[PDB]
């Protein structure tokens, strides 16, 4: 038992919008001065500058409008069935997306016959020059070449099919620019190109509609054109469909064809088969019903109000993640699929609705990982490949890097990575010395940060461990990723000295970095904990000995002493050595999470706790904002009250009307690494794994009553309840695992 989001009065602007999606599609939906407005974003729609374009904005007006000064207004997110419902006296509108097909549906049911106008609004009707600061939404960031523009869409007026909109990419894209910049033209002809000719759009369609002409205005400081359709005859029912298609094609004909094929499915002889759309609808709702059975964290005086808040928000976010199961590319951290008009976020950055900070086809690994990690314990295993394929798609490209720059095998996956496997052109350096290594970013924050891929590698393996997933398509990726660290730091040492290993026969991890925070490291704890834990884990799943050899070559995690404001405390060191500090991450707790070397029910917990409580960089960097993992670590170290405080802070209502729209923090709104991280935190307070143990309530307060169900390794599922400090229930499946449970509530 939980709660939907119910607004009983209309919304003022696009920031006061509601998420709704499914499949690879996300809509922001709201009602403003009697109009039903929805933005429509789909995963993977990257322009020639690698900006994530929204497909458009949709407007629905009824006449006489029952939403004008309406009594009994109600916009409701109907979680269980994954659809939004807007209703007022004798009218009921439903919006949903098919989970199994790229199609949005609007349904109107009126007691009396009403008239309906539907408008398709597109602000890319003509070329628009990228203004100062607008580059952040693309790969050029702060330095878009003079005369760089967002190219125009192709709208046109030709069954029930009415309107055709699409954007098409040219042959020349930021890919070709970046290939040149980083000197890989030699091997360009062997590289996957995600952007060349990439085309994406669809049909607006309905029965009982005529065209009512074009019209021009401004929505949120953004000029736009609108095409309008009006129903020939008033009617008790009205049904509109939007049908999308995405593809790289030699001609526009080829693309159109694929769109037609998708359109025919739902309109076999030109009309929208309400038989077919009923199956689609039924399927979709079952899927959502199943969705809310995979996992949950629910409740059962303002203490309870606050718990309800975070559990509610935890859930609302999970909905948002759900909207992009089966995306070809992952839910992005910086807005996801639910960006709105920038001006509501920052007036200095008031650009098109296609705008967000930190790029579109450009995705920072450290953020992306926080979106996905929580999908293991929530059982959302089928969504995670969206994230895995992103990297698998560019494995050949990331390898050709290492071939070109250092003539060795293995994939070089930079931190701020494009969808084509090279680092972001801007961060690589536009004004860089001729002599500098072509494989290295001319960058103080990013140089030698290649280790986040290993977190995704761990995710892949953990899908096997948690859900028996078939991960055969990924093994090459995992192997190539490890091969790099071995072949790189061997070669670097052999070029510098006579020995390629240290005197303990271990790898010499220099130059490295501990995330983006400690730079030019020797033997960072973060990178080590990773190689150790990935290899340990990949050994259990591969008899080959090359991997046990390499595990023996991994140096130990470095520790150190710190004085306390005497007495000395022993903590985890950032690294054996570093040159400087350029950020506010805390990679000396990466052995706590993600790699779970230290943690509850594991050795030397006192070391980790002291790192959390006394490392003065960690103290200084502690926070609940954005990606800050202090909430996670607190929980993994069994510090309730600390975890309680942070998780309260992290998951409490965001600044917009929908309460799980958090941001912008260090990123963009809706911040998804905010949600993601926050999920992780709540999850770890309840359930942790320690070998084959399942530790329940490791960092959960007695006075928080809870009913949850989370996953654990070996297709295991734990449903439990705490009430007035008693574990009143336990339902465990398979039952053989019930004896592995350890209750920790004291």
């Amino acid at each position: 038992q939980h709660a939907n989001v119910v607004w009983d009065t209309p919304s003022r602007n696009s920031s006061e919008s509601m998420p709704c999606g499914g499949g690879d599609i996300g809509m922001n939906i709201w009602v403003e001065e009697g109009d039903i407005l929805f933005y429509l974003s789909r995963s993977g729609t990257f322009d020639e500058n690698n900006c994530q374009l929204k497909q458009g904005r949709f407007r629905l007006r009824l006449s006489p409008n029952p939403f004008e000064d309406a009594k009994d207004f109600r916009q409701e997110l109907k979680l269980i069935d994954g659809y939004v419902e807007i209703s007022a006296e004798g009218t009921q509108v439903q919006l949903w997306a098919d989970v199994f097909h790229p199609v949005v549906h609007i349904e109107v049911i009126n007691d009396r016959p009403l008239q309906a106008e539907i408008f398709y609004e597109n602000w890319r009707y003509q070329d628009r020059l990228i203004r100062k600061g607008e580059g952040q939404q693309c790969s050029y960031k702060w330095a878009p070449p003079k005369g760089t523009m967002t190219h125009a869409d192709f709208i046109s007026l030709e069954d029930s099919k009415r309107l055709l909109f699409y954007h098409r990419n040219a042959e020349e894209t930021v890919f070709d620019v970046a290939v040149a910049q980083q000197g890989m033209n030699e091997v360009k002809s062997q590289m996957m190109n995600p952007l060349k000719n990439l085309t994406f759009g669809g049909y607006l369609s309905g029965e009982n509609l005529e065209y009512i002409g074009t019209s021009d205005s401004v929505y949120a400081g953004t000029d736009y054109r609108a095409w309008g359709f009006r129903s020939l005859k008033a009617s008790k029912k009205h049904h509109f469909s939007v049908v999308l298609h995405t593809e790289q094609t030699e001609t526009v004909t080829q693309w159109e064809q694929g769109l037609k094929t998708a359109w025919q499915r739902i309109a076999p002889q030109g009309k929208i088969s309400s038989k077919v759309v009923s199956q689609d609808k039924k399927q979709t709702r079952l899927w959502w019903n199943a969705f809310w059975q995979r996992s949950f964290i629910e409740t059962i005086s303002d203490a309870k109000d606050a718990l309800k808040e975070i559990t509610r928000n935890y859930t609302l976010f999970r909905y948002m993640l759900g909207c992009n199961a089966y995306g070809s590319v992952p839910t992005k951290f910086n807005g996801g699929l639910f960006t709105f008009d920038p001006c509501h976020i920052d007036e200095k950055q008031a650009f098109t609705p296609d705008y967000r900070k930190w790029g579109g086809g450009t995705m920072t690994a450290q953020n992306q990982r926080l979106v996905y990690w929580p999908m293991l314990k929530s059982g959302d295993f089928d969504m995670m490949p969206s994230q895995f394929n992103f990297y698998n798609r560019m494995l050949k490209n990331a390898e050709l890097r290492s071939h070109v720059y250092w003539q060795h095998e293995g994939a070089c996956f930079c931190e701020q990575i494009e969808n084509f496997g090279l680092p972001n052109p801007a961060e690589y350096g536009f004004k860089r010395p001729a002599w500098f290594d072509k494989g290295l970013e001319y960058n103080a924050w990013l140089e030698y940060e290649w280790d986040t891929i290993l977190e995704f590698c761990q995710m892949i393996l953990e899908t096997k461990n948690y859900a028996g997933a078939d991960i055969t398509p990924y093994l090459p990726l995992i192997e190539s990723s490890l091969t790099f660290f071995d072949e790189h730091y061997r070669l670097l040492a052999s070029r510098r000295g006579r020995k390629a290993l240290d005197g303990d026969g271990h790898l010499i991890l220099f130059p490295g970095s501990a995330c983006e925070t400690y730079k030019m490291t020797n033997n960072a704890s973060s990178t080590i904990a990773a190689l150790r834990t990935v290899l340990e884990t990949y050994i259990k799943v591969c008899n080959n000995e090359k991997w046990q050899k390499m595990l023996e070559t991994i140096p130990p995690v470095p520790l150190r002493y710190i004085e306390v404001k005497p007495a000395w405390k022993q903590t985890i060191s950032p690294a054996k050595s570093w040159e400087r500090i350029n950020n506010i991450e805390t990679p000396q707790l990466y052995p706590v999470f993600p790699w779970r070397i230290y943690g509850v029910g594991k050795e030397n917990l006192e070391i980790a706790r002291d790192t959390y409580f006394y490392d003065p960089d960690a103290l200084k960097f502690r926070s609940h904002t954005g990606w800050k993992q202090d909430n996670i670590w607190a929980a993994c170290l069994g510090l309730t009250e600390e975890a309680k405080s942070l998780s309260l802070a992290k998951l409490s209502d965001g600044p917009h009307r929908f309460p799980a729209f958090w941001g912008p923090g260090y990123d963009w709104t809706p911040d998804h690494n905010w949600g993601g991280s926050g999920m992780i935190g709540l999850q770890e307070m309840l359930l942790q794994t320690n070998g084959t143990q399942i530790l329940l309530f490791p960092a959960w307060p007695k006075e928080w009553n809870v009913h949850f169900k989370l996953h654990a390794p070996g297709n295991t599922t734990v449903e439990a309840t705490l009430k007035d400090g008693k574990v009143t229930i336990l339902k465990v499946s398979p039952e053989s695992r019930k004896k592995d449970i350890v209750i920790m509530i004291e």
